[PDB]
């Protein structure tokens, strides 16, 4: 049982289990069901960027996702981190194919977090920038259909040898180092992270979205958590 | 006419005003008049530190200040910056003293600004940090009885050769370069301000506090603005 | 008079003045007359990138000129920049042409200063970021023909609304802030620049080059150094 | 067998092995006994500071040690690290005690990383920075004697509740996550690194001295490394 916080970019409307009726992206405290979402207008084939911070003063975490020449979509929630999650975590990238297929592609991705404690007024921090991936990228935990080096690229979800998506796939994204995303005597903690991806589908329904999650540091891709679960979520409750 | 945002660190209140009944921080716009307070437990004799935050997705001003193993303050009011200050603008420190006085001591000052273009993805930067203030600081427009080189710090109020803080004063210090604080085509656009301060005062009253501003590139003190009005207001409305 | 430090991406010979018979990229100590030189292979039509390092410890000023799949140019030369140069500099960029001319496109600028002190050893640092340049660039100091804005590109020298580069002209941008370069106290001063150009010509023999430097706070154009000046010097001696 | 580049800070003349007959710092290539070295006015008590930098153009690794109002000890080296480590690699702080000891106390901790691509033309980082050790520091791996918490300090070596040092003592700390060192696509590569230490000894004579290293990811304590060893080195060979 992973503890999880994720920003989902849902390409594929899931109706039953409480997805609006269009491509969105919504915010997820330890379940699949979004406690917070905006019609996301998706584009095939091209490049996007999506932008995610949060501080420890507001508590609030809010996630913009835009494309070149066009108007940006933004989701916020106020959540309190400091009690859904441990004060050691691992953060990732996320996505899966179900009957339904996309590319699940990620030309870029940093992050970075403060914590500036009480007892000194003196940060601690870790910054990691990727623009170009290494077919052997060590400081990257690969799990599932996860993998670098095509391109320069780090592709989510299986993709065969013409460049065409494959349907019922899960792959995920960690950077190696846990990170300390919060502490009892901070005085302000934070984090800001960024990536662009390209999500390219050959049919009209792509699904079934990417996921950038902060979980807790052992999390392991759940048992068949393809297509509507995001590699994320074990169940839809 | 400036057009002024700070955060104010008001040591005085002044009732008249709209101040309240003990030392405070608040959200200036356009006016000395706060629109949003927070009860602040001055400690005379000690450093403190201040952390300004924004980002142009939740459009949301806050501030921090604090002391090292004490409670923080915490103060943050909902503003679209994109209809009050111009996008060119400069920021800096300003302090007062009136009938009763503070040493206005700036020990460290450090800042960011980030704008994430839409039509291009790409940011654009600025940051500074300044840890020790030399005697002939040129990237610095010191304004009144600002002075820089004694030990190394910013003394925004005048203080004599003995170290005590002298009444009638106003000191502010500028960063040299104009910061681009916002465009109409940035998906994303955030600065972050810090700055260690020591308010010492001899007496029981100290008066009357510190800011961090952003104003017009052309600011200068408004005459005769000691005091309540802290070298920011030409009038108290 | 000013004192002046530079890396020329010097692209046209002339030989009369010590240019080796091929465009070349090189170290100017006060003097056109580079005190070190290498053989550059000077792509027209291409995007290239310049990094410029130096640091209080080596002593040593390194550049680095590249385009991508291809081999990079490299020139070093030691000098003890304290007594070169006063402690508060401007930095900026410099093209011209004469006979013959060249595009001098600048797509992006970027800046870092740091000083560690001894006193404290704490450190200063100014960082600045350019990836689009605003036709109203305001915190860039436009000399000569220079103008931002086309683009989003800042154009060092004059350029028709055809896109047909003009020959005599002179071009220099300097970053608005003073910088502190160095300082006796300092135990490790270091600076980093990069920026990328755009050297387009019609013709077969491109002229004049582009110019990292940094000058005194007031340095300004010199009369007729169009040409093999760079904008930079008064003579050739 | 392990590769490792180290900067020691000998405060224990081993006159048997290469060491100069005094505290020094050196530079430290697959061998305990330094290619380079140079006098280190080691004092006994105070806060010193290291600053270790390095970049792929002059390939060249220098080092300097300071105290507060007090001349610098500096040290550098041509070495090409492309043909001395692997591509990934981990970093860490080693210190070490024998017959004679010391507390090696590390109050903070910073490294930068960077790559600067050719194929692309955009940089890839990766940066730490530590200000505080909670009890429990996650992002470090521990080794031997290396304790967190204390204080808010590393004790890289045994120091018992009294705070007086212990012998034949070792330990280091490593980041948690490898890194990219180097890449033969890397236009320019560098990394900076800084820590600052209290090298606190009851006696007359201390030993045996600190040590940044770099070495290959699954690097771990030599048997017997305690002593003039340092943790780092299996004989004296
Ligand atoms: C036609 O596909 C829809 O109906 C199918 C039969 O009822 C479902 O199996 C299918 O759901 C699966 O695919 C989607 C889209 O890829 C995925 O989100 C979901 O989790 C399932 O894997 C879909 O509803
Ligand atoms: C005791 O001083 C208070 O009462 C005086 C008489 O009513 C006021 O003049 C005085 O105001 C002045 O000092 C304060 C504090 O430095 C300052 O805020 C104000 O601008 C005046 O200079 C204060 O209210
Ligand atoms: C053919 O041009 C060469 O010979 C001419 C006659 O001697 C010179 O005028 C000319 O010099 C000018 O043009 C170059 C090329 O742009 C420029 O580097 C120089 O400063 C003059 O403006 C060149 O030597
Ligand atoms: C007085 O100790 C010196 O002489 C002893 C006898 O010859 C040695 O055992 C001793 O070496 C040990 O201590 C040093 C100092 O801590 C250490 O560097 C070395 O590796 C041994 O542990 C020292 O030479
Ligand atoms: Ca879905
Ligand atoms: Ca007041
Ligand atoms: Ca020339
Ligand atoms: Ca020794
Ligand atoms: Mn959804
Ligand atoms: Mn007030
Ligand atoms: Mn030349
Ligand atoms: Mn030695």
């Amino acid at each position: 049982a992973d503890t999880i916080v994720a920003v989902e970019l849902d390409t594929y409307p899931n109706t039953d289990i409480g997805d609006p009726s269009y491509p969105h992206i919504g915010i997820d405290i330890k379940s699949v069901r979004s406690k917070k979402t905006a019609k996301w207008n998706m584009q095939n084939g091209k490049v996007g960027t999506a932008h995610i911070i949060y501080n420890s003063v507001d508590k609030r975490l809010s996630a913009v996702v835009s494309y070149p020449n066009a108007d940006s979509a933004t989701v916020s929630y106020d959540v309190d981190l400091d009690n859904v999650l441990p004060e050691w975590v691992r953060v990732g990238l996320s996505a899966s194919t179900g009957l339904y297929k996309e590319t699940n592609t990620i030309l870029s991705w940093s992050f970075t977090s403060k914590l500036k404690s009480n007892s000194t007024h003196e940060t601690n921090a870790l910054h990691f920038m990727f623009n170009q991936f290494s077919k052997d990228q060590k400081d990257l935990i690969l799990q599932g259909d996860a993998t670098t080096g095509t391109d320069g690229n780090l592709e989510l979800t299986r993709v065969s040898s013409n460049g065409s998506p494959q349907g019922s796939s899960v792959g995920r994204a960690l950077f190696y180092a846990p990170v300390h995303i919060w502490e009892s005597s901070a005085v302000v903690a934070s984090f800001e992270a960024t990536f662009t991806f390209l999500i390219k589908s050959p049919d009209s329904h792509p699904a079934d979205g990417i996921a950038f999650f902060i979980s807790n540091i052992d999390s392991s891709i759940p048992s068949g958590s393809t297509g509507r679960l995001l590699g994320l979520f074990p169940d839809a409750n």
